């Protein structure tokens, strides 16, 4: 597999696009620490990566708090050595409302885990790869990252916010041995998705010119691909997997 | 003068690009609030302005407040009646470092006010226009909402997600009277400029295909004609005044 | 007004976006050359405009042709003795069709009128604003600039090529004294719009978050903005008019 | 192999990107069609690619004749009776000069082969699909189909029209089972580059934060994975491999 002897870690890995990136990043022998708030889904993931002849280990983090996304990395350096991809998946939707009714606290949430998150993560995974050679970094964005979700102005900030911050890496990090890009899904079926209205989820899915939903493995391909040696002159950059959603 | 009897409100208009449009808000007819975290500057606008034939009031805040935020447009409207116009302008350049050693408190001072504090001014802003028959909001983000500024990893950031948050708003608020853009400038002339040496500051001027920095009239004059009726149909955009900067 | 005793042209000029920007340019005291396919059209603006206090002259010329533009250049500076603005607004639409259905003859037509049209336009300005002490061009894109309208893939491509060339012109004239950015404008009310059904005129208006199509004095209004000096550090830039469409 | 029975072509594929794409869809277990004007380059790309192991032939064609498109496409049916996944990466750099200065023919020229053989190319492309259960198409494009390039305004008008071109046939084409992506690369190695003098190689270099430049390989790696199906999810879209220069 492509990245036999890496090691790799994955926030927010317990289910939907970060599960599917857990596995794709292990069958192609990657040394994979899981990671997510919720321990059930965490072991489970884990489990199933063992199941399936892959290397991988649960450790808890909320990645809104700074000591241990710097805990996480210090214990996957413990566990297995090195860190050399990492991928920041983890996020929530957060309140939907007009930016006017929008809650203070609500605000904060969802900015502290979908930017302050992501930004703790490559600090610490950054100051880790500089010790081992360099690395690969992998940021989950989404199309709102580039165009609005109306009812969800947090979300889309912080979305804009991770792609500005990737640009900010890849540029200062270009000589050193370190890559750090971009993914923009549009939606992607979980099960939450299908408890949808039949017309809303016809509603979501005329929007993207596909004609369907993506699926978290359909990401999960785009992600490995740039945390692979195959996208060695690609950093800095924001990649849509969008169906064609931000085309129009 | 095109904002004749509109009320207006400027953040950090002490000095500067809120400086200057507070003057162009004023010499167009606008009864002007003048808000800033320091009381000499924004005392100081304030008598320029009225010394030149404009109206306007000074009113302290620290945009990274909330509750300072609403007290903010709360006395707007205790002074004047109402809020027809807002350009939330009040930033800080924050800490020159690799992300990978961006203090944990940097970061969050950045975000703080250059983002949540223009979504604390938008929130109360939004509030106050839909009870006086809508308004116009100007968002001041950067070149660096759309491309990194090495070693300002969080100002690059809390700029996209200004970006981010003003399409939210344009969209969400499209039918409700009230429309909201972003200002995009290089770097511009000011007095705090003057602690670049003259090396750093041609390095600065050479980015720029005019040849020249900025200066905050002509940025002004631009939130001027996006906060006017000329800019009916102008909702959700983000608007260069960048000197070329980002056409390379 | 702002544009007292400078000499503008207007491509295209007779009906729609064009003859109000021509408006707009002769309202605020320029001297317009009037240009357009159409004789009668163009007459009829001319003899418009001149009702209102205005100063303009016709000028008949095919965009397709490099001579005429080259000649439509020539005899503005006959007519009024230099060249201070010129707008490059002609275009059409050309056939609706799925790229794989595309007449080879309907790309040409529309890649002629929209791309090399404009780009005539501005070889030939350019060179007589550089006799002339500089000037401003305007080039008309559309928001197909940025995104794709489906079925109207050679419109989209020409305009895409609009953008682009703009950003080349304001980066090469930097420090030549000239400027050049690109209006882009959604859907607009047109005369045939008021003699639809309900159904027909509402198809459109759902991708605009504002709620209406624009009125091409909206449109015109930005390109005077972008024409005065009041927008002297804006240049190569891409400058929506769209009602919030491309926010979302 | 990932496009294994996939009947592939390829234009411009005698040197540089296009040769890499070719040998890496070869590799890949691709039937390819090398598609080059220059015949001595096309046979011998057919030798070396039979030579490591793989499937191609060679069909001469001008990507700016629209006949001589047809006719490659009608020939790659008659070689191996499909056609799955296409490459539009035929191209020039063209006349070096200020657009003032830009000559008629070279600006016909340029956007004659970049733009138009393009075009010419997703329309036969396309209606060949159409009759096979559908295909992939990857058109290259530049980093200049979204930043400008002084000097070589039609290169950048044309690469920014390939943009659009893309986003139209991927919003049209996307419930028809075809996908359409184009590539965004930097500053390649080639003969010529490489000759160029140490001093202007530096300068370009210093241009690209991975402070190198890209090789045709790494051009090549994301053109596969947007021709294969781990790029399932992904149509419409524009993908850098810039070495982060766009970034910036």
């Amino acid at each position: 597999g492509i990245l036999d002897n890496k090691v790799a870690l994955v926030t927010g890995a317990g289910s939907g696009i970060g599960l599917a990136v857990a596995h794709s990043y292990a069958k192609e022998g990657a040394k994979v620490i899981v990671s997510d708030i919720n321990e059930d889904h965490g072991n489970k993931a884990v489990e199933d990566i063992k199941a399936q002849g892959g290397e991988a280990s649960f450790v808890k983090a909320d990645t809104s708090n700074p000591e241990e996304v710097e805990a996480l990395v210090k214990r996957t350096v413990e566990i297995y050595g090195r860190l050399d991809i990492a991928c920041n998946n983890a996020g929530i939707g957060g309140e939907q409302a007009l930016a006017g009714d929008y809650g203070l606290d609500s605000w904060r949430k969802v900015l502290s885990i979908n930017l302050d998150g992501v930004f703790y993560g490559c600090k610490y995974e950054l100051e880790q790869m500089e010790k081992n050679g360099g690395g690969v970094i992998v940021n989950m964005a989404s199309i709102h990252g580039i165009v609005a979700a109306p009812l969800s102005s947090a979300y889309t900030s912080a979305k804009h916010a991770v792609v500005g911050l990737t640009k900010n890496i890849g540029a200062e990090y270009g000589q050193k041995n370190i890559r750090c890009n971009a993914v923009g899904p549009a939606y992607i079926e979980t099960p939450l998705l299908e408890s949808l209205t039949k017309e809303m989820k016809e509603a979501l899915i005329s929007k993207h010119p596909m004609g369907r939903l993506g699926k978290p493995e359909e990401v999960a391909e785009l992600v490995l691909f740039l945390s692979s040696e195959k996208s060695s002159f690609m950093t800095g950059g924001y990649y849509l997997v969008d169906g064609g959603y931000t085309a129009v």
